[PDB]
């Protein structure tokens, strides 16, 4: 029962499907990619990035990690975002949390002591958390846990925007949009929590942080 | 124009039919998950896997990284790998490559020296390239290019069967098996490189590398 | 010239002495070590602890980065620490900033769009300024430069305080302290910047940032 | 039992004694460094620099981990190498290991399902180990011990020259050597295992792997 032929053959079944109403489905992007979007996501099994937006292969490179992450000393990454940038020129990155989202829950209730890696790599919820004490305390544990997604997804767009990649695009005049979404497992629906964001000016206008103040330090020192 | 609208009409779209194909698709993963499979695959915008093996939501957990790399030592791909083993229970782990990686392409070519984040995560590649430097000795670019998939899909496998998070499940009598995938861009169909790996016997008998040897060492002194 | 020669005199003349006045000085070392110390400091020139605090071979086990900075995230330092506190069992932790520290004065003038890893490194020092970002309000350069150092050894010494490895010590009564200290180049004098921390109340006295939420944020929910 | 203040008066009458034989001991690092050597060594109590080769403050910039480990992939060692090498300009860079080590030991007989981030830090004294393995096996304890100490040392060596820090130093003419060490704790002696490195040529003559086929991998294809 460790045994893969059914699901090899729903593969080969989906194959054929494709190329049958289109013949050139796989076979115009056989020997490179050209995206206009990245995605950065969840790991988790009930957001499908590709098939929920409806994408076909060569639309949109992903980055997929428990909890929606961007941080820069993760090597993985930031490697996502420089390879996508530098190298393939895209348009459009898209930063996606999701509601009965469990790296949020655990974010919100485990003790600090809790054994295993896992413990260790929420610590970027835990910090969004420990910032926002006024919005999240005194809900219900429901309202609590859709707050800390929408907060995180936030949290994570503001990274992307002050990440060097991303600042070094925007100083040499390349088009670059960022994009805060979520999506809801019970319904299958994605909802836009924060506008369009295409430089330092929609970034200053659209994100409760000052990213200005982040990237221009000592104009506000003597 | 960075606009959304186009995006999330093709989502409207998309949830409508599976619904209304299916009343209950999405309303029975509304508050939880329980997924028999983890694929870890490459980041590269033509191998979806959720769109290749046509499964629905609450399937497949999924981590996504430039090259489809497994290291002990990073805190991303091994939460994925703690999360499901042991939280979630899964029984079935997809290590998938594919053919035309410029992740693998850019570990045979880049110069050690070239700048940026990538050339620092695709080092594990450099390394695989190097062990098995005389297999790759004579081959047209074409051929190498294949090969090097071919073995970074092999060595990222013993990854995952020698890592700890693996090594304590199956200690625990634990049922999990680790397969070895690799993926054509050009037809959209899987092909299957090692057959399944379900303890430390078949691991024996599969890959070229000895596991007992790495996992009992220091039996082998005086 | 890279001869060594000189260096390697330098070290036979050093171990001669040490050894005239103490014959047993090296040789009571040979098998093995239990320090009573385990130091977490800054990588520059002029900041050597064994020698600034006179210790003898085995007295104090040592972590060394750019900016003494503690992640639950960086495996460098993580080990450092998990090795002392669960196998050797030491009793007190020391987190050293300094005067002049250039990693400081890099979290306040760089944009976060210059290249190379060195940038990527002292975000946590960004976030620790960004957070407190009024206290750093209106000061002359040399000003925020020294309330930045401190500012960064108050975090770290939270950071350890709110680890796994020290979290669990505490929890299963173990005897283990943690010390903020800072050093100044041009003296080579030590000063004391936050009193022993023994456990939990010791932290809640002594710590501006609070420690029990942070370990007990969820029953602040409904 | 947990106060600082004997630690305090050893550091205070040390600099006492320091600034008493020469005024500008320490005035004339009072507001910068230049360093001529990096040292990257072990965490382990008994092997302290600056005291083992009688440098004073500003003379040896450090990086300190356990087993004195170099990865590209690692933030906080490879932080060290490029502050030293591109904005202080050093000359030397010491790789020092040494006898008796306990992440040597821990590497070649732990079992990988070890729980704990010290075993997944050691993973890279595996990989020399595994390649080794014809050095290693039936050897007494003790004779295998003191050889994976000096087959680290020569790993670590390479590792350092085949950075791309170093890569691109050496691109740009900038004299830069690299020198592999090893300390004996039982006697307080160092010994050279590999004498010095300069460029291409040094390291083609005395390191056992070929770095030319690592840095220009293609002029080896067809
Ligand atoms: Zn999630
Ligand atoms: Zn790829
Ligand atoms: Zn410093
Ligand atoms: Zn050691």
């Amino acid at each position: 029962t460790a045994d893969l032929s059914p699901l090899l053959e729903a593969n080969r079944k989906w194959a054929d499907e494709c190329a049958a109403k289109d013949s050139t489905y796989f076979s115009k992007v056989a020997g490179s990619q050209a995206p206009e979007y990245l995605y950065i996501g969840c790991a988790d099994s009930r957001v499908s990035p590709a098939q929920l937006f409806n994408m076909a292969p060569g639309e949109v490179f992903v980055q997929r990690n428990v909890g929606n992450l961007v941080s820069n000393k993760d090597l993985n990454c930031m490697s996502c975002l420089e390879y996508t940038v530098d190298h393939l020129k895209i348009k459009h990155i898209l930063v996606c949390g999701h509601y009965n989202c469990g790296a949020c829950k655990a974010g919100l209730v485990w003790h600090p002591k809790t054994a295993g890696v896992t413990n260790l790599w929420i610590s970027d919820v835990r910090e969004v958390r420990d910032k926002n004490a006024a919005k999240l305390h005194g809900l219900s544990a429901d309202d609590a846990w859709d707050k800390m997604v929408e907060l995180n997804v936030e949290a994570q767009v503001f990274n992307v925007c002050a990440s060097p990649i991303v600042q070094a695009a925007w100083a040499r005049g390349q088009p670059l949009s960022v994009h805060g979404i979520v999506y809801t497992p019970g319904t299958g629906l994605v909802k836009e929590l924060i506008k369009p964001i295409t430089g330092m000016e929609d970034a200053g206008a659209l994100l409760r942080a000052d990213l200005k103040q982040h990237c221009f330090f000592s104009e506000s020192l003597a």
